[PDB]
């Protein structure tokens, strides 16, 4: 059977509601008097009542802003009986996928990670891996993040002994110079902006770590 082509609808929309859209109909109406309803979520079912239709005519409308956090796709089901509460058409399928939007900033887990690295260590060295998620969608840049380090502390010996892996996050260092008595531990801040690390459109946000320099 031929499917009915998907709305597409982003979340936070700005109204005014109801928004309109599809006008499922039944081409019975060539001589009988239809009536149409809904089904399914959204309609007949949680968050019942978003989905309006029409009885006569068959606009098919959205009463709310939508967010795709909490429900991404709608399965609903239109259907059409005349007047005299017959059953012309056999329930057809609605799909509305809401689509994404940067609404959500990035969370780090742990908005404290904690880590070590040895005495005077040569470059390069790995000394942890501080992570982040975002719940806007993954494929979407609305959900791809990139890491790096805002400040560090104390500023010395040199003001920038770590550097951050800007995809996966692991801290490593590039300068020489860790003295566990010279300085025994770091405070580095740790952002993370979204939008594949986007400045102007990225949502930023931050956690920080404490590097324990081993003897
Ligand atoms: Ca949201
Ligand atoms: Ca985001
Ligand atoms: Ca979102």
């Amino acid at each position: 059977d031929w499917v009915i082509p998907p709305i597409n609808l982003p979340e936070n929309s700005r109204g005014p509601f109801p928004q309109e859209l599809v006008r499922i109909r039944s081409d019975r109406d060539k001589n009988l008097s239809l009536r149409y309803s809904v089904t399914g979520p959204g309609a007949d079912q949680p968050p019942t009542g978003i989905f309006i239709i029409n009885p006569i005519s068959g606009q098919l409308s959205v009463t709310k802003p939508l967010d795709r956090e909490l429900i991404a796709r709608f399965h609903l089901r239109a259907h059409a009986v005349d007047i005299n509460g017959n059953q012309v058409e056999n329930p057809i399928d609605i799909v509305i996928n809401v689509i994404d939007m940067n609404d959500n900033r990035p969370e780090f887990l742990h908005q404290v990670w904690n880590g070590s690295v040895p005495e005077g260590s040569k470059p390069g060295t790995y000394v942890m891996t501080v992570t982040a998620i975002d719940a806007d969608d993954p494929n979407a840049l609305n959900g791809m993040l990139r890491y790096r380090i805002l400040s560090q502390a104390p500023s010395t010996p040199s003001p920038n002994m770590f550097t951050i892996n800007n995809e996966t996050g692991d801290i490593i260092t590039v300068a020489a110079g860790l003295d566990r008595e010279k300085v025994q531990q770091y405070t580095l801040i740790i952002q993370a902006t979204d939008m594949e690390g986007n400045p102007t459109y990225g949502l930023s946000n931050t956690a920080t770590a404490v590097i324990t320099v081993t003897d």
